[PDB]
């Protein structure tokens, strides 16, 4: 009985419920509660060996596994979520994206415009929300909804 998505979950190491989005693999404790044309979302990308263009203004040759692409992400989501780094400085310094240095802004878009599991994520996103990490042809996001 919850927003667009949710499902509950237990904590394998505390034995505590809580939330798990399947389309934004988002994950939080707090029970969410709760569609535009168009929303506005930043991303920070991780590539690896089997993105689209395995390249980036950051690397030429992008050599990282999948898997170390997500541990990759998996870090950036814990200092996101720490207050330790925010998601902007992350994404311009990390983001294999061209949009880094615009601190991962994309600005806003409709569907049927970008990869669909990013959009999915995306408009399932409340204002404000972050997501987990969000396959994509390109590699590994992390979105964050801002408008
Ligand atoms: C992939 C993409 O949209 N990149 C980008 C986004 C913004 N906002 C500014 C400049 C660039 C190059
Ligand atoms: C963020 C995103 O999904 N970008 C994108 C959208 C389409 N349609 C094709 C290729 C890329 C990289
Ligand atoms: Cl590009």
């Amino acid at each position: 009985k919850l927003p667009p998505g949710w499902e509950k979950a237990m904590s394998r190491s505390s034995g505590r419920v809580y939330y798990f989005n399947h389309i934004t693999n988002a994950s939080q404790w707090e029970r969410p509660s709760g569609e535009p044309a168009r929303v506005r979302c930043s991303h920070l990308l991780v590539k690896h060996s089997q993105s689209r263009r395995p390249s980036s203004w950051r690397q030429e040759k992008i050599t990282r596994t999948k898997e170390e692409a997500l541990e990759l992400i998996n870090g950036y989501i814990q200092k996101i979520k720490s207050g330790e780094e925010d998601f902007e400085s992350l994404a311009s310094q990390f983001s294999d994206c061209s949009s880094a240095k615009a601190r991962g802004d994309l600005g806003a878009f409709s569907r049927g415009q970008m990869q669909k599991p990013f959009e999915d994520a995306s408009f399932a996103l409340r204002t404000g929300e972050m997501s987990g990490p969000v396959f994509t042809d390109s590699g590994i996001h992390i979105i964050l909804r801002t408008e």
